[PDB]
């Protein structure tokens, strides 16, 4: 039993629910939040930049330092990084951007980060300004994550699309 209130089910392990994953967070404070990441740890807009908001920019602080230490990450990679006020830990993923020409077919690698952690906390990953079809990013991460992943879609209509359409 864990605190996640008012997810759908979807499968064994997936919950989908229509959420600003930002006010998710500070509600149930997980064990991992998910970013949206790129490679360079930069959290301008989207998923990250409002992640990065709420913690006043001590996470964009922290990635600085992440990147001046270690380089750039994977496209399809991750890194454990402070969860800050919002959760214990952040995992930074890093999504293919279709909107930079990236192979959509390392969304799967990038899902399959998240079955290093028991639970999680996530946005669907590719999605928003990354540019991929969510109900496929959907049907990724149902077929990729093994743990138990709470996802998190504040806009309603494609919450509502995603959850009509599921299969
Ligand atoms: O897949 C990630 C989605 C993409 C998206 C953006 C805009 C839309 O209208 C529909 C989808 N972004 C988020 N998902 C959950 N919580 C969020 N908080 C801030 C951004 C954000
Ligand atoms: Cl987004």
């Amino acid at each position: 039993v864990n605190s996640f209130s008012g997810y759908l089910k979807l499968t064994d392990n997936v919950y989908i629910k229509n959420a600003d994953i930002v006010e998710e967070a500070k509600k149930v404070k997980p064990t991992v939040v998910v970013n949206a990441a790129n490679v360079y740890l930069k959290h301008g807009g989207g998923v990250a930049g409002a992640l990065n908001k709420a913690t006043n920019n001590a996470m964009q602080v922290e990635s600085d330092d992440y990147i001046a230490t270690n380089g750039p990450l994977k496209v399809g990679g991750s890194c454990v990084l402070s969860g800050h006020n919002l959760a214990k830990h952040c995992l930074h993923v890093v999504g293919p951007n279709v909107n930079k020409g990236e192979d959509i077919q390392l969304l799967k690698s990038a899902y399959e980060n998240f079955n290093q952690h028991e639970v999680l906390l996530a946005p669907l990953l590719s999605a928003g300004i990354f540019g991929a079809d969510p109900i496929h990013s959907l049907r990724v991460c149902v077929d990729t994550v093994r743990t138990n992943v709470y996802l998190a879609v504040f806009d309603k209509n494609l919450y509502d699309k995603l959850v009509s359409s599921f299969l």
